């Protein structure tokens, strides 16, 4: 009944940028060749999508923005294998078409198919599934999960478990498994470890549930919000230390606390001071810091190369490291287990008509995250 | 005849910065408790000294410079158990005392007990065992090799094969433990992999048969001089790449050459921008790029967080990432055991009192590596 045919649906819309998002009634196309067309369930609001409306993030216009997400699929295309219509499934901005260097690499997650470098804001195949009024729409990150009705790659895709709950689960699309990721397998965390997380927003707050999880000694969330501390000890924090509340430089304190520096520190705030406070307050000889973070209209950080050859290990990641559909699967099926909870860091639902109100409370920083449902 | 009392010898002696070495008669007195006086027999002249000389690496002065040498243990004092006289020894510049946290730790090397960080130039006791006409002299990083005879502490010199050629082994001291160790135990390349190594000196050359030992398909040597890549692609480099040849950025080649991105690269010229460079031309999901030096001069390095983001690492290391005492003898051993030649790297042999002389050869730069024999 749906299958084959046009879908008419309401979508956000980005028309230009610095413009709200408009609900329009969209013309969503059926799936061609290795393509999947999904019903949205819930989709988060993430700062990178509001880098589209800034025009910090520059990808092709007008578009359909959204990255993090949950839904069912509603129809596939011709060869298709992983999904099948009815499945549960999370859209992958990072894809995993499995047979890129990068996706053969044991340790590259950045799928060379990707739509992130030099963006197209299209199909793998060059085109789009979206018109509006006939007039063609731009996706984003082969997912474009503002949308009732999406259509995305199969190597965009990764079917989950059918009994998890959608509003819930929809942040192992970005937030979770990029903090969490970066704990567990970017930075791969011992136990009795000493850790600093910058910043403590939903991926801030992921990112100490992943040092909990790989057996952290201490945590220390640092970040300049007093009000953002609470539930940083209720995911896993042992310390909290605003940055304002002291004299002396913060790396400072921090190696000082840590008796020499701490093993792991981690920068989720994407500021270009800050990641080198990161970097220099891990221990010399083997400290390990990661960049979980960087404003898209790219700036120059200063640093000087002394405070690697000690033996520092300075890395980034994109999606916590993790290959998208071997890895989203597998933490459905955690959080399934109960290995981890989601609902601290859910703390706004809006229905996806008011999603320019859920920009506002992102942008206001009063959200953690703001979940829409359809 | 010379245990337990003081030795008269010859050591040069710099008195003052950019000044030249002062060939002096100096009194060496005798080892005090888990101490260890070694007659020199051969001794490198590294950059990392003339750095002392221009007053670039800021130590104490006077000071009797040198750390990249090998000898014979003539005596020992109360305590020691890793040396006995006659042995055949290395110095370490950095040491290994086996107890504190970096010691401890699987991943580190950089000894918290070393003077390089905050140097005192004195024995661990914070005394000196120099002399010149009654006047105090320094130590340096704990060895001060440019001496007939040197007193060193326990926990930086290493026993190793009784019938190694001090003249050749001498290197592991410094030079080619750092270029070797890090592709080794710092990059751990792989092998069929690309490897990319800016600056074909002494060290350089040594990062190459690090990648060739570890089974890398290319390795790709840089550097402005020409006349460097002989020996270059005689130690295991594929080939060899001048930037002055081209138009382009050299990163750009390096990623063309590699069909998008090397998959470990290395800096060893201690260059700013070619730290950046070097880093930018690894692959940008799983690339690794390594520090091996940096000008005591410290000076801040401009870049693009974003680098890093991707996938990529860049860490650095002192001494190869190898824990000096632990690695030295087993090194000596694998050069025995005809692992690897160090022929190549020796470009002159002088007698020790032409110090001097083999300082012109290094800055002017004809000089790959210049022993000092005695
Ligand atoms: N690597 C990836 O794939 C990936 C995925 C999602 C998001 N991100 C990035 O992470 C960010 C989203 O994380 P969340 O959500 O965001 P957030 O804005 O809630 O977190 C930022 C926090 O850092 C704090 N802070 C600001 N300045 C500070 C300072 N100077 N010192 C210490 N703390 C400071 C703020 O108070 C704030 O609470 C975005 O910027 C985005 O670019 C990256
Ligand atoms: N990590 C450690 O523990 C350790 C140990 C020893 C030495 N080091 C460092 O390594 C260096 C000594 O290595 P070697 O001996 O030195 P070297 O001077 O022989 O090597 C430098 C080479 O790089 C080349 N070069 C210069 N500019 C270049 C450029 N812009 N682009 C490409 N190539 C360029 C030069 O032609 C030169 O051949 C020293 O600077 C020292 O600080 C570090
Ligand atoms: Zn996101
Ligand atoms: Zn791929
Ligand atoms: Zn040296
Ligand atoms: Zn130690």
């Amino acid at each position: 009944s749906t299958a084959g045919k046009v879908i008419k649906c309401k979508a956000a819309v980005l028309w230009e940028e610095k413009k709200p998002f408009s609900i329009e009634e969209v013309e969503v196309a059926p799936p061609k060749a290795h393509e999947v067309r999904i019903k949205m369930v819930a989709t988060g609001i993430c700062r990178s999508d509001d880098h589209v409306v800034s025009g910090t993030l520059v990808t092709p216009l007008p578009v359909i923005a959204g990255h993090e997400a949950a839904g069912i699929v509603e129809s596939i295309g011709e060869g298709v294998t992983t999904v099948r219509p009815g499945d549960k499934v999370i859209p992958l901005f990072t894809p995993q078409c499995g047979k890129c260097r990068v996706c053969k690499h044991p340790e590259g997650n950045f799928c060379l198919k990707n739509d992130l470098s030099m963006p197209r804001g299209t199909m793998q195949d060059g085109t789009s599934r979206f018109t509006c009024r006939g007039k063609p729409i731009h996706h984003f990150l082969g997912t474009s999960t503002f949308s009732q009705y999406t259509v995305v790659d199969e190597i965009s895709v990764a079917k989950i478990d059918a009994a998890s709950p959608l509003e819930k689960v929809c942040l192992i699309g970005c937030g979770f498994s990029t903090g969490y990721g970066s704990a567990v397998k970017v930075a791969k965390v011992t136990q009795g470890s000493t850790c600093a997380v910058f910043g403590l927003g939903g991926v801030g707050l992921s990112v100490i549930m992943g040092c909990k999880a790989a057996g952290a000694a201490r945590i220390i969330g640092v970040d300049i919000n007093k009000d953002k501390f609470a539930k940083a000890k209720e995911v896993g924090a042992t310390e909290c230390v605003n940055p304002q509340d002291y004299k002396k430089p913060i790396q400072e304190v921090l190696t000082e606390m840590s008796n020499g520096g701490v093993d792991f520190s981690f920068e989720v705030i994407g500021r270009l001071d800050t990641m080198v406070t990161a970097l220099s307050c891990c221990q010399e000889a083997y400290g390990v810091s990661v960049i979980v973070a960087v404003t898209p209209d790219s700036q120059n950080l200063s640093m000087n190369p002394m405070l690697l050859l000690s033996g520092r290990t300075w890395k980034g990641a994109i999606f916590g490291g993790f290959k998208s559909k071997d890895s989203v699967p597998k933490l459905v099926a955690d959080f399934m287990a109960k290995k981890f909870a989601l609902d601290p860091l859910i703390t706004h639902v809006l229905p996806f008509e008011k999603i320019n109100e859920g920009f506002d409370l992102l942008r206001s920083g009063e959200s953690i995250r703001t979940i829409l449902t359809f």
